[PDB]
């Protein structure tokens, strides 16, 4: 599992379960082609993205979406979306977690990138 | 000063300062348009992007460009720039301000959105 | 005014008005003594907290009474308050803003320093 | 496991090690008493501080030592320490995860209360 999503919420102080996520890469045309998606778990994680093989150095975006989150809680949120670009590099035998904390009017994104 | 980006630096505990910022909204052909951009001061403050007869209903998206400014200070950060993407001006005008907080790997976004 | 504090509410993308502030700093007998007390304006800012004058080196505890701020608003948070602990004036006199940014089960506090 | 620590480096991207945490009880004459302590692993958390059977209600303090965290990275930090107080409720059958992310000058933490 060279990426993996992490999803919690602020306000309950939970994992933030059945997050869609959409993972774009890059293309040489400068657009986001569609790379992977799924649903965070109720762990709030998402796992089995993608594999070391297809995962290749270049940019990605992977796309949270923080708005359908929020309103199936009944809650009115700020951001459309929640973004994270990022530039994914061989150096080294990495595995990148990317995690995000949400508020309605605020959130926080980290990279743990490890072995 | 309908909208406001404020960026702040974690590392250093201070306003971080020429952090470019370019603001887009999205056209009718479902694109992303310019609308404005610029730079923040010495207080890490960007004022004066548009105006109130300018700043119409819209889905607009502040992107912050984190990566040329750790760059620019000896850090390879992990993010390509940090993205908001919010609907504004949707139950009438509002005064926005967007503020960042940056660390290498890291970053926090909050909107603080007056009447 | 060398101390200041300001927060947030990451809920409601407001200033948090009305909170209550202590803060103490560290006595010669390893005590925290009381040392000033104050409540953040319509603007989340608290202002003249201390003096340049009296305001001396020391171990200083700015405790933000966040669990009577979300009471107030029919959330029963997380923690009790946020406090932050620091080292002050350690090389001559500096200003100090203490920031927070709250959630009813996280918040976050960074401080921007300047001379 | 009903309280376990996890805490992260936003500067380097990783779990911050080594980190020294020391929990505390508070007592009926408002002191706080030794609870339990521990260094965060290689995954930076902090598993087996306490049982079910001594963790029972009551306001517990959790001291995170992150100044000393940084000074051994040859860092310059703010903080002293960062605090977590908060009030344990046997309100159903509950894990509690104190997670930190540290940066010189800024820390947020946030609560994980699961089954
Ligand atoms: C305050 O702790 C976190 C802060 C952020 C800000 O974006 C994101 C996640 C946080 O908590 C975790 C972060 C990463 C993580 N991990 O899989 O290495 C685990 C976290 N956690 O507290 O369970
Ligand atoms: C973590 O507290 C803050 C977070 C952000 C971005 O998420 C922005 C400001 C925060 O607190 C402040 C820190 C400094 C400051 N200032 O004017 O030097 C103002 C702050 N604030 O509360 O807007």
């Amino acid at each position: 599992c060279p990426l993996m999503v992490k999803v919690l919420d602020a306000v309950r102080g939970s994992p933030a379960i059945n997050v869609a996520v959409h993972v774009f890469r890059k293309a040489a045309d400068d657009t986001w082609e569609p790379f992977a998606s799924g649903k965070t778990s109720e762990s709030g994680e998402l796992h089995g993205l993608t594999t070391e093989e297809e995962f290749v150095e270049g940019i990605y975006k992977v796309e949270i979406d923080t708005k359908s989150y929020w309103k199936a809680l009944g809650i009115s949120p700020f951001h459309e979306h929640a973004e994270v670009v990022f530039t994914a590099n061989d150096s080294g035998p990495r595995r990148y977690t990317i995690a995000a904390l949400l508020s309605p009017y605020s959130y926080s994104t980290t990279a743990v990138v490890t072995n």
